[PDB]
């Protein structure tokens, strides 16, 4: 009945139902291909990043842990319409994206790193991730066309 990637969890403070998605990391309280997709994202890098090096920082030395800390911290901005995605990619992203409010383009399979092109997949047009880890780094993606 659910759909694929998707299971139901409760919430551990509240015990309400909610469905989580192993492939985005996504989680969401409602019960829930083409050659190709765009998205933008907003990249956190930490010490075991393949290059620990951005715009941002010459030398990141962040932890894995302090990295994670930081992507959750945004999702909750992002998800309160406190702060616009896109105003945080721009500021916050290590990665060059960033001067493009952390647009990607439009990209096939086969293109990017595997965990962030099947989270790019299965994602619904408009959908944010949870923090997607990849050798970059941790990402949170959002889903644009």
């Amino acid at each position: 009945k659910l759909p694929p990637g998707w299971e139901k969890a409760m919430s551990r403070s509240s015990g309400r139902v909610y469905y989580f998605n192993h492939i985005t990391n996504a989680s969401q309280w409602e019960r829930p291909e083409p050659a190709r997709v765009r998205c933008s994202h907003l990249l956190v890098k930490h010490s075991q990043s393949r290059r620990p090096s951005s715009w941002r920082q010459e030398k990141i030395t962040r932890t894995k842990e302090e990295a994670l800390e930081l992507i959750n911290g945004y999702i909750q901005k992002i998800k309160s319409g406190e702060e616009d995605f896109e105003s945080l990619a721009s500021q916050f992203s290590d990665c060059s994206s960033a001067k493009a409010r952390g647009d990607l383009g439009a990209f096939s399979r086969g293109q990017m790193q595997k965990p962030f092109e099947d989270a790019s997949f299965a994602l619904r047009t408009g959908e944010m991730s949870g923090p997607v880890f990849t050798d970059s780094g941790i990402h949170i993606i959002l889903r644009t066309e």
